[PDB]
C-alpha cells in the first residue's frame, strides 16, 4: 500500500486463542492506519479510557508504552498510536486495568489481528 491514511478493521484475541478477547469491547474498530515512508502507524481509540492504566504493543522484541495522540475526557475515551509490520500477523500487546470501585485490578496479554480485507 502507498503513503495515505485508511481504515482498518480489527479484532482483539484472548492471548494464545482464537476467541475474542473481554477487550474487544473496549476498543473501537476499525482503527486509523497511516502508511508514511513504507511505515505503518495505527491510531485506536480505548473506550472506557479510565479504566486503562497501561497499554504496550510489541516492538523489536520488546514491549513499549502506545504514544497517546488525544485524550477526551468528557467522552472518557483516549487514542493510542503504535507502529505494525504485518497487517496479516497477529500483534501481541498487554493491557493493565484498574477499577477502583469494583476492586478489579488485573493485567493480560492480548493479541491483536487486523483485517486489511474487511469492510
Ligand atoms: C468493566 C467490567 C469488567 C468485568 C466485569 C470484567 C470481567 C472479566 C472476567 C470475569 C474475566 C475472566 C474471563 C471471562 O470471564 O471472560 C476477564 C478477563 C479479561 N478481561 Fe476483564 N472485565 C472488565 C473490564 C475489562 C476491561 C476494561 C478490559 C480492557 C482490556 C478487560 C480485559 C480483559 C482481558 C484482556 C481478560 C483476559 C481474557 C480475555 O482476553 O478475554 N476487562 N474480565
Ligand atoms: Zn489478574
Amino acid at each position: 500500500l502507498k503513503d495515505g491514511q485508511y481504515d482498518i478493521a480489527f479484532k482483539v484475541l484472548k492471548d494464545k486463542t482464537e476467541e475474542i478477547s473481554m477487550m474487544n469491547t473496549y476498543v473501537v474498530s476499525p482503527a486509523r492506519l497511516t502508511v508514511k515512508d513504507g511505515k505503518k502507524y495505527i491510531a485506536m481509540t480505548l473506550k472506557n479510557s479510565e479504566w486503562i492504566t497501561k497499554f504496550q504493543t510489541e516492538k523489536n522484541g520488546g514491549f513499549a508504552d502506545a504514544k497517546v495522540v488525544s485524550e477526551d475526557k468528557a467522552a472518557n475515551t483516549r487514542v493510542v498510536e503504535f507502529e505494525a509490520n504485518d497487517l496479516f500477523a497477529k500483534l501481541n500487546a498487554k493491557v493493565k486495568v484498574d477499577i477502583d470501585s469494583m476492586n478489579y485490578h488485573h493485567f493480560y496479554d492480548v493479541q491483536i489481528q487486523f483485517d486489511p480485507t474487511k469492510i
